[PDB]
């Protein structure tokens, strides 16, 4: 038994990383078949950034221009093309290395483990959630860009992130692998609202099943609420309103344990309107919402991947 | 910026998990050259596991009693032998992955990476902290043992755990890669005390220098104090005493951040008195102790590996 935050085994990414250097600049690829993918703001220098033209940029740009490195191995770039923010690099070679694959734009409040690169070499993996204002909390030192963050289902790599920016708040924001930035945020160096983040109410309610499951009990209360009467609390305390689809993914978990889901709502209600008295949940003094029902099934089942 | 318990890549320690079966048990194997390595209970049964002779239970397995897989690729197995704790199946065949590796007995309070494994395949990855007690706080199923622990030194994998036991207690107990427990255990079913556990002092201190170079400096604090006065307090907390080992480990952070760390020990004085009043360090509500300073350092410098 046990419960950790857990992520994917990173190997099949590993074998996709390279280094992208364009001019001065330096970041991480991802080498999947004959296409890198990397951040488009490889092309610019430290004064492009501030207000960049990436179209006339990348006019000024060649293939000879964009250094690929996989290691010591290289890949010679016979096309280049941007979408939306990131650049594709067609390479002469295809990966040996290539995993099966998709690419996944996921949803707020998912989960996927990132794989932290410098240089095009793996430094750590961490599992992460999307935050509902589609920010992420992470460890992203400069010459982290183009790091990715991914999901394992079986023998299936699902990309969903590339790292792209630290706000001046010192959050982080990226795109999707077609290049999309998960909220409002744009490639640029200036000031960017995040606007306010929400706690993931499901998660949370997925991680109290994985407390119970694991004895971690105290915190079981007395009462039930109701939907409406639970999102009112929500709400107040910045929760994201829990829906009847998030009850019904809570099914299992509420079978396993016999604990309706409204009961367990009602528990969460009192940890927030009278906070934890100083006890700990899976050894955590907060309300832990970087879990989601697949996640604690998967941790309470033992599935495998390769 | 920003700072998360991050593991290693794991792809180094994936190539060599395997699966061993014995009779009716299955557990993982690490494969190493011609040697695999697993917990020597895979010859118990459930009964055995109350009360085993691990000599006399040997003594009736031959070569063709191990079933060992690598995925689909097999290893007939052409030797055994019994290593303290763990046992060593020598096998036909070279593991093509196996990557540059030591074998290391770490110290109470080092951390190191855990693959999660069942049937030979990687589950996920996590970062550990060897207790004082010589315990982990894990993630482990049943049919998790023989999955390892490993630090990474750019391209060798130091291995310094493998998994044998979950205590009544629901914390875990383990090897190192020459198959000796750490701690006072024993691979039997039975009540096992694992003695009063403590924080790791050096650990905290290093993560309270982590988060007031990510800019987390409320704690900061208006006091100094001295070793023996801070020891004092460690000891009513159970917090492990500060030595000047200790200090000088935590030197280069010191220089970094310009705080002197005696004057750190007060603030971590003040925290322990006082709590932190509904405050968070680094997204955390509880002092953290898994980071050691060579962890801080690498995470706040980007160290690669491969």
């Amino acid at each position: 038994s046990g419960f950790r935050k857990m992520a994917f085994p990173s190997g099949k990414v590993e074998g996709c990383m390279v280094q992208v250097t364009c001019g001065t600049t330096t970041l991480n690829g991802l080498w999947l078949d004959d296409v890198v993918y990397c951040p488009r703001h490889v092309i610019c220098t430290s004064e492009d950034m501030l207000n960049p033209n990436y179209e006339d940029l990348l006019i000024r740009k060649s293939n000879h221009n964009f250094l690929v490195q996989a290691g010591n191995v290289q890949l010679r770039v016979i096309g280049h093309s941007m979408q939306n923010c990131v650049l594709k690099l067609k390479v002469d070679t295809a990966n040996p290395k290539t995993p099966k694959y998709k690419f996944v734009r996921i949803q707020p409040g998912q989960t996927f483990s990132v794989l932290a690169c410098y240089n095009g070499s793996p430094s750590g993996v961490y599992q992460c959630a999307m935050r509902p204002n589609f920010t992420i909390k992470g460890s992203f030192l400069n010459g982290s860009c183009g790091s990715v963050g991914f999901n394992i289902d079986y023998d299936c790599v699902s990309f969903c992130y590339m790292h792209h920016m630290e706000l001046p708040t010192g959050v982080h924001a990226g795109t999707d692998l077609e290049g999309n930035f998960y909220g409002p945020f744009v490639d640029r160096q200036t000031a960017q609202a995040a606007g306010t983040d929400t706690t993931i109410t499901v998660n949370v309610l997925a991680w109290l099943y994985a407390a119970v499951i694991n004895g971690d009990r105290w915190f079981l209360n007395r009462f039930t609420t109701t939907l409406n009467d639970f999102n009112l609390v929500a709400m107040k305390y910045n929760y994201e309103p829990l829906t009847q689809d998030h009850v019904d993914i809570l099914g299992p978990l509420s079978a396993q344990t016999g604990i309706a889901v409204l009961d367990m709502c009602a528990s969460l209600k009192e940890l927030l309107q009278n906070g934890m008295n100083g006890r700990t949940i899976l050894g955590s003094a907060l309300l832990e919402d970087e879990f989601t029902p697949f996640d604690v099934v998967r941790q309470c089942s033992g599935v495998t991947f390769q």
